[PDB]
């Protein structure tokens, strides 16, 4: 069989992390990415797996993810280095029969282990799975520059932040009509911040971590990266506007509503109501 | 036998200088990089060494560095060109038995010499070796754009500056808990500034040269580049924030303290006190 | 004999124009580059020359440039494409024995011609040849973004502007101690702007064209590009500083003097007595 | 971004050709090497590819190789020089959608073309792909000195030759249990010899060209070089033995059979029968 | 602490295998090397060990080697590749408290395991330890070219072979006065061939495996390599002599005896008696 | 302008003489090498030339070599040292306008002179220039080991020897279809041997000096070295074959003819009608 | 003051022993080298000398060597290791005021002593000093492979052996016209062999020790190594010839006489009247 590093998902992971690194969203080891795969995706590469896969317990039972394989970025790993050493920076893990832990089937060579925001990722995956009926398969976290900067000047309010981002680029309301969830600052790499994020994932495909980064969910690598890139693009436009003195004009609520009606999507009411 | 140009350290140097260039931190020949190697690293390449190495007396003798080899960037060399002609822009030097000078074993072709800031590097290498018990092996200087810009608007005070950078990105306190040392502006290339920088290196892994650049130390090329990139990323976020009118909210002291405990690290007290 | 496209000068031209494009200094067909070569440089490529070199009369004869060959960028050509087809975008021309005109020995295919500014370039090359005793060999014009932006906010005075750029990065005084000449806005492409620029070139290696771009001169492609890149980097830093409210501190007048002293260079006096 | 000259496959090619050169198996431009890559291998280096790849019609269409990339040695190129200028001596080619020809994406500078024996390589690649179910990726030809010398004193018979080589070193039967195919002398570079070699490749991983050289196939550069080196080592031992008067004792058939069972491998029956 | 790859023993292993590869004694994965270390040698590098060392049972109990650490070459590994990837090709193993098996403390990355002639090495180590009172610490196997060739024309007799080798170079009797043991051909990588070799190791520091290679033991890496190199050198001289028609004259028994007396060593009686 | 030592011709000279030394063809001061350059080659290195070029009168004037520059090996110089000090062992000479003598423009330090055979070389360069219409630029003499050995066992006849070498490696007829000229043994260093060699050069690119060495001519350093290396490789194969008892089979007379036909070359007729 | 490790003589010693190791002439610790220096040579490094030089009483006083300094190889040292640690393998010794003993001024660390044969060397140095009017300064002993092999097949007679070696390569008669002295086999390290060798040194610059090695003397390291290399090259050619059945043709007695006359040297008469 073909080498697993040449698979669609491994190549996709390389592409997403590499593009993110070039965007300037992932300095050092900042950010992480997890993709939910199907048994059939990895079945072809059984001969590539470690002969004695490492098992690592899971922070809290996640029955819904039992026997579910994921390709993930490693803890403390650089998005910049993914492209040339995939196995060292990426790993394929599989939650066991009862979601108690997982085995590292491939990659994460040299005692490496999955990302430290993993308990956060799995929790959000579970919620996005129910919220989107199994359609969302990607959870991506990165340090989107402008989005971060905005968390220091905009009221950390979901409705307020969502509305500004919708205003920052015409298609934002269409790309993320459910809005963006904003959590209060919280210590990272914790079951706690993972819980809260997962809770926001029930209501939004996008979640902001003030003074830190963004969390996005989507059906595919491109759609997810695209989701984040759209919000960051709006944020980038907003940063320039604010820096110039603020909005002289912008998209009106009636207009935002008309936009929603046209693309047959229903905008977060609270944000829409401003 | 493989050419030394294909060794891990030559490739590493190419990578670091190339990335910093693409970042826009090294216009013209600004910046420099020195990496401490082990004789075992260069032993395979005896055949690539200059038959009669050019000797270069070291201003201040550095016995601590005796018989130690380094790969360094050249004087008057462009980071942008390193990838194009490694031997012309890089050089491997070895400090003699009593650290009175060094021989250029490889590179630095057409009578080129090491970075003029080399002695300053050596001083800091010595202080970092003692401070980290020989773990640190890299000294990197570059003109990180936003970090530079901030030295014109923030109080050139170690505690204040460190506190703002910690605030600029959640990860900063964990990446550089020892904070950032800020020297007063000084004529570059002098023994004075090298002395003062080395002084600061005793307390910090990061040192700022107002209206000029940054100085970083770390165990590997990636960790040091990563260290600088993290600080520069925070600085970039701060520049946007300040440009928008300043912080409305930020990470709290108590939060910064919690962060410190969560990652088993002790934050520069003076910076926390703020 | 390798193809001329592989020659150091054709490759250097590609590198410079490409780097400039990647910098954002050469949108559309903005900018141009001319490099003075020696006959020995192009001698080995007689096989690559055009059988019937085309001839073009020089409006104003350049006697001091008699029999002098140059590699130049074409008129209407995009810096971005130079790398996609060197011969189509670049051309090697040789002024005849009496400086009456030149022959297009290579490149400039499809009947393309040198930059319509070749005559202005020639005028400055002359002034620089005299000013540097034949060391300067390059004239480069590009639309350096931040330098342009600053011409809308800073006094368009050689002394004031020079002072700011020196302050924007420690190395600037050392790189261009003669300062930067600032002409008043003028219609591009006129013998007047060419004459005025040439006049400024007698005193400065860098000349600014308000609301338009920069003009630089130097001994090699890297040095000239490096010169411009250094000024643009300082400008970039200044734009951020001004955007944040202005300098809280900067390099003192006395410090700049010390810097000059140390590197054995004499700074434009006017810039230090504002 | 790292230059493709530093990729694992370019370095691998440099290593193999350099080692064979040092072995004395590749005088002048004798010998050639082709390695089948995956699009994922060259995908990171899009920026190093020729803007408008030169297309080269393939004599015999090879649909099995459609859209497949290879790194190959050039025609008229010296193995000894590969390490000195990779781009000049090596080239990356990609077979078009229907295997009618290929485009040269990188290398083979100054209008150089792939080894003239390329079509022969492609034929064998096809037979080895089928024979090993896509495991083999390398086809290497060189003038192994002792193997050549033996073709003048040993009966040019597959069974006989294989038996002697197995006897020349204990490890041989385990390294090449399928034996060595011996073709009759044939004019090189012909479609005839490429056809016959490919034929033999269906049964053996090693093929001898009397009074000329050896042809080997394997999964990786090292395994193929290693395969050839093993046969050549045995041949070298045999040359010394014959030169001393011949074998007094040797490995027995029954012993060769035991060896075969011990390592779970089935020896070419005809060779064992002897 | 210092990285283990920079230790004396790791560097020694690299040197021995590399020199052996250059000698032409180790094609492909031919040959193996094991060195007995002391706890104190590796104690300094505890932090380099795998966090979960792999355990592998031992073919047969070896109590005498309980808690004994060794640095060994991996199975199927190339001597040629040791120099640039030590951890992948070398491994540090430690026999457990009762010599039942060992843990792979360092190296042998990527599911690699110790050499296949390991049960042979340990058995010979045990015998050489008692035979030399713990002074011998190295066991080296390689495919010494001429020694191999001679096993096909010389009577595979210890006394006979030993005598010819003594005759092949004056100092051979002084280097290996105990002679060379010659086993009958035997299937390799077996407990059997390991037993027989160990038995010969009781009487000799050198053991020949007809049509395969040599096995040597000594106090250090250099002394052992030197031992083998001396025998191979004599063998090389013998091959040329035989090829020229045989000995016209040689060292006499009286002379060999006098030689033994002078260097105060007692020559194998049987071999001496011829 | 880089130093001349880095020029392609000085580097080529180092490469050729070093490779030859590593081959065992140039013990002590055996052998010499001269390369005909073009003025454009050395023109760019006017700075590296000797202020007062030394002049040496040519016993016999070479009018056809007027104003022709060559890089040559020095008299009494060791090929092995060329790499340790190019200027000391190599020299660039230029014959004057009337071919009366030459000026030592570079190298040949400490009053060293060109090979005492420069005049013989010049004589052959002349004959080769005429024979190849100015393409051949190199004359190389070395002590090719096997070629020398064969002159003691094969008939020293151009046709017989040529036939054997063609047979020793398939490519030989194609590389040197004009065959190899064999002179009778003669005292080296005499105008007689130079005259006779030059005479053979009119017909062959390769000339043998029985019990001494080989003389080769070609367009570039690599081609000439390659030419010699090819003949020596065939010779090497022949030595082994003869040592084993002679050819049992070989390339037939008809096959050699076919080979010639295929590569569009006409083989020395005498060599095919023995 | 420069370091002695980079002195011409220390580097020369490294180069000679290293080249000899690469030649395969110095397996294990076989061979030795001593070079006679002038005080002017080592004087500049007095600062590197052992503060309290170790004295060594010499077997028998050698007034001719009074106050004479030598750089020598150590006892039991490997030629292969000299390049790795010069000070450990080499030593500079100076003969006292009355040739009674010497002081180890430099090197020979960790209690190492000069080659066990220093006195035999000294003995020959004396004879060569007288024989060549103080021109010879080097005594070198190594195990030249082919020369050794020939001592088993050629009559160990000075005249007969000398004639064959002269015949093996045209320049041998010119290089060593006084021929090669052949001693009968003798126990190495005895006063007798040293005496006998010295006696032969009065008449020859080259002495053979049957079934052991060669002994050479010359003015410089290169000339001496070159002398031995020339003889070994001839021997190498002879071994091939004899292996092919013997000389069919060779250099005639008359031709050898003409060669001698031509280069103004008088060949050992006995060798030319067999
Ligand atoms: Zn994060
Ligand atoms: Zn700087
Ligand atoms: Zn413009
Ligand atoms: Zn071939
Ligand atoms: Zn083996
Ligand atoms: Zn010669
Ligand atoms: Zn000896």
């Amino acid at each position: 069989m073909q080498n697993i590093t040449y698979s669609w998902f491994v190549q996709g992971m390389i592409k997403a992390t590499t593009d993110a690194w070039l965007k300037g969203w992932d300095e050092r080891n900042g950010g992480n990415l997890t993709l939910r795969l199907d048994d059939a995706d990895i079945a072809p590469y059984h001969d590539n797996f470690h002969q004695q896969p490492r098992y690592i317990p899971l922070s809290q039972p996640m029955p819904l993810l039992a026997n579910t394989p994921f390709i993930v970025t490693g803890s403390g790993k650089f998005f910049r280095n993914v492209q040339l050493d995939p196995a060292a920076n990426l790993g394929i893990v599989k939650v066991d029969s009862d979601g108690a832990g997982y085995h590292i089937l491939w990659g994460l060579t040299n005692e490496a282990v999955p990302t430290s925001e993993l308990p956060a990722h799995f929790l959000s995956h579970c919620e996005r799975i129910k919220a989107t009926n199994g359609k969302d398969r990607v959870i991506m976290h990165c340090h989107a520059t402008n989005l971060i900067a905005l968390t220091y000047v905009l009221e950390n309010d979901t409705a307020v932040f969502t509305r500004q981002l919708w205003e920052g680029s015409t298609e934002c309301l269409v790309v993320f009509p459910d809005g963006v969830g904003i959590l209060p600052w919280m210590v990272p790499g914790t079951d706690a911040i993972g819980q809260a994020t997962a809770q926001e994932m029930q209501k939004h495909s996008l979640v902001l971590w003030p003074f830190h980064g963004v969390f996005g969910s989507g059906p595919t690598l491109d759609e997810t990266f695209g989701l984040i890139d759209t919000a960051e693009k709006s944020a980038q436009v907003l940063v320039k506007v604010y820096s110039m003195g603020g909005m002289k004009q912008t998209i009106s609520r009636e207009e935002l509503i008309a936009l929603g009606k046209r693309f047959g999507v229903t905008p977060l009411a609270s944000a829409l109501a401003l």
